[PDB]
RNA sequence: GGCCAGGUAGCUCAGUUGGUAGAGCACUGGACUGAAAAUCCAGGUGUCGGCGGUUCGAUUCCGCCCCUGGCCACC
């Protein structure tokens, strides 16, 4: 219907940016980019009133959203800057090749794909490339952004974005740029299944020494976070109806070694989760001596005590241990789990001396 | 959209090793009164957001959502 209403008030709006990127890599989302030549927002306000939906206008940013079922729209005008400004210059802004197409949804010309930069090359031979050669003095967060591109598609840097890149980080303009945006850039890295290679890139280029305060890079680290990839596979496999968030997991191992101060800090601008600063605060300290009890342990009872009230995040860094791992996997398919019939619990019962008795019967069934 | 708080009576507010819940003023009833208020005895002051899961047992552990306020990402 959009291409029929830009019909009606003489416009050209297209689908633009990643959402086509997607759309070519055969992947569905339920977010949709628009670029409209002339007036993007009554646009979004007629679209949203044909089919009596809410819509929120953005006058000032020129933008409006509005939802769809489980579609969500967002149109935009065409500006050559982050005169009317033509599509071309709106998609020249960005950043890559790949982000940088768009699909006409006109009704004369509908399905058809508009890429100037040669972008569609660029997505068949895998490859993320730049538009200009200042992109990344422009923006120095993209540095990230490609990375990370690099690390979901299994692309590869071409040899003039390489280069710039490296000179982009030599410059130290990762330090200039806002720590939000980049703090941003990270979390929606750690999100990502392929994070790890996402890591490597990170460590590649070194960009983490640049943004992280104290940050140097190890061995034992990174086979760490090789070990915690076959560990959250496992886990993931077997147990993946148990699933967090893995993502923080190595972001816990990347800190492991860095200062307590430097690491809440970094977490608390990461906006990180409760029981990632949990795991994290028991991790620094609590860790070690908890290991060396876990090597104490002789009846299965001590290790579900020792285990039992500690989250999952903890016990999959317990795995970490290869003296450890087979203890961990056996309380959690075996250990902690059965039960008791009706007429027995009924002897058990006759307030925490319930639960203590329970305990005695538990370790009594145990060992 | 990410996160942090906050969610406890009608209102304003505390509560951790899971184990049988609280304050200050409104609420009912009776003693008291010509009526009413005060006051006394008392006692409702509540599925401690909603729905599932783990657990013998969840305000608590977790997951998914509702509401309100604040930090922002608001390409
Ligand atoms: N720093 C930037 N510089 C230039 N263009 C950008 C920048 N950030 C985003 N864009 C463009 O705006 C669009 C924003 O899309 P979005 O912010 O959802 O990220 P994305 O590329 O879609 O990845 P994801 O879906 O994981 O967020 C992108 O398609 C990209 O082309």
């Amino acid at each position: 219907m959009v291409g029929q209403i830009a019909k009606e008030m003489g416009l050209r709006a297209y689908i633009v940016g990643g959402v086509v990127r997607d759309i070519l890599l055969g992947k569905e989302v339920w977010d949709v980019d628009f670029v409209v030549e002339g007036n993007a927002i009554e646009l979004a306000k007629e679209l949203a009133r044909r089919h009596g939906v809410n819509v929120h206008p953005f006058p000032e940013f020129g933008t409006a959203h509005l939802k769809i079922g489980k579609l969500k729209l967002e149109f935009a005008t065409a500006r050559r800057e982050t005169e009317p400004a033509s599509l071309k210059e709106d998609l020249i802004r960005r950043d890559f090749t790949i982000n940088a197409m768009a699909i006409s949804v006109n009704l004369e010309d509908y399905g058809t794909l508009i890429d100037y930069f040669g972008g569609l090359r660029d997505l068949k031979d895998k490859v993320i490339r730049v538009l200009h050669p200042v992109s990344f003095i422009e923006d120095p967060v993209r540095i990230l952004r490609a990375l990370r591109f690099a690390g979901r598609l299994n692309f590869k840097l071409s040899r003039s974005t390489e280069k710039l890149l490296k000179q982009a980080v030599n410059l130290g303009l990762l330090k200039e740029a806002p720590r939000g945006r980049l703090i941003n850039e990270i979390k929606l890295a750690l999100r990502e299944d392929r994070f790890l290679e996402i890591l490597e890139l990170y460590r590649k280029y070194r960009v983490l020494e640049e943004i992280i305060e104290g940050f140097q890079w190890n061995e034992k680290v990174l086979q760490k976070l090789y070990a915690l990839r076959k560990v959250v596979d496992w886990h993931a496999l077997e147990f993946s109806e148990e699933r967090i968030d893995y993502g923080w997991l190595y972001l816990l191992i990347l800190i492991s070694n860095l200062d307590y101060e430097r690491g809440k800090h970094f977490l608390e601008e990461m906006s990180a989760p409760s029981w990632v600063r949990e795991t994290y605060k028991f991790m620094k300290f609590k860790l070690g001596s908890l290991k060396e009890e876990l090597k104490k342990a002789k009846e299965n009872y001590e290790v579900y005590r020792l285990l039992k009230p500690l989250h999952t995040s903890v016990l999959l860094l317990l795995m970490l241990e290869e003296e450890l791992k087979e203890k961990i996997k056996l309380y959690l398919e075996k250990l902690r789990k059965v039960k008791l019939p009706k007429e027995k619990i009924e002897e058990l019962k006759k307030g925490k001396e319930l639960g203590e008795r329970i305990e005695e019967l538990k370790r009594e069934i145990m060992n």
